[PDB]
């Protein structure tokens, strides 16, 4: 498979991002789906697919919170496959050098660690550490953690 | 002062707030002021208003991030006088009982603590406690700190 910039001018891939969406989070992007999509398209934003025979089997994206040295990992959607990780942590590689050479420095996401392997092992195989936690974040004693990794060498 | 709920449908309200965004921010909504009005505008957020002698003197708004029980403050625009603590205050007041009321159980935000009273002063005087830290957020050793508060009772 090709892991590169997603082509925001390719309807069809929009459409495959949105179906992917839909299906991996039915009653979290059930209905907003498109609308997500549009919003992730989003120019400022880091749009990355991973596609394998013209199918759109994977998608990463970032947002510039903290001028353009912080930003957020947000989405991180793969298919179901036995490759998941594997495509996944591609994924994770080509967005942190993505956002490097955008003058990023770190980068960081927020996750309740729950399965709609863990969110929190995938990401600390990867480099990232806990730098947070938000107690009733998703409901009393339902909290969400917050990971980053300064994805560049000290100057 | 009044302290309501954000009139969406007042254009001139709307423009009052663009002026405010662009006039306390110059070279950070000097050029994207009435694009992020739209998105404080948005129908899921939370927006309020604090008026007096019909202008717009503060602003402060919330973005459900984690269901409806997980919110971000943001932003928090009060304009320049004697007063502005207090009309802070009561802007962050009236916020968490709007989140309350929308089913919402902690508020967080984040803020690099500078002056574009020190923005920690402020929230840690009204209840919240840091959460999390993200180093070099801003930059080499400029974290951004993040901090929340549980804005109702233990049920």
């Amino acid at each position: 498979m090709i892991i590169s910039e997603f082509d925001r001018n390719n309807p069809v891939l929009k459409d495959q991002l949105s179906d992917l969406l839909r299906l991996t989070w039915p009653e979290e992007y059930g209905d907003s789906s498109a609308e997500e999509v549009e919003e992730m398209m989003n120019p400022e934003r880091i749009a990355v697919a991973a596609v394998d025979q013209d199918e759109l089997v994977g998608f990463i994206g970032a947002i510039p919170q903290y001028g353009i040295t912080g930003w957020e990992l947000h989405p991180l959607v793969v298919e179901s496959s036995r490759r998941k990780n594997q495509i996944g942590t591609r994924l994770v590689n080509y967005l942190e050098k993505e956002v490097a050479s955008r003058g990023g420095i770190t980068i960081y996401l927020g996750t309740d660690d729950l399965d709609h392997e863990h969110p929190y092992e995938f990401y600390e195989k990867l480099g990232y550490k806990i730098v947070g936690v938000l107690p009733n974040a998703n409901g009393w004693d339902k909290p969400d953690i917050w990971m980053a990794k300064t994805i560049i060498p000290r100057p």
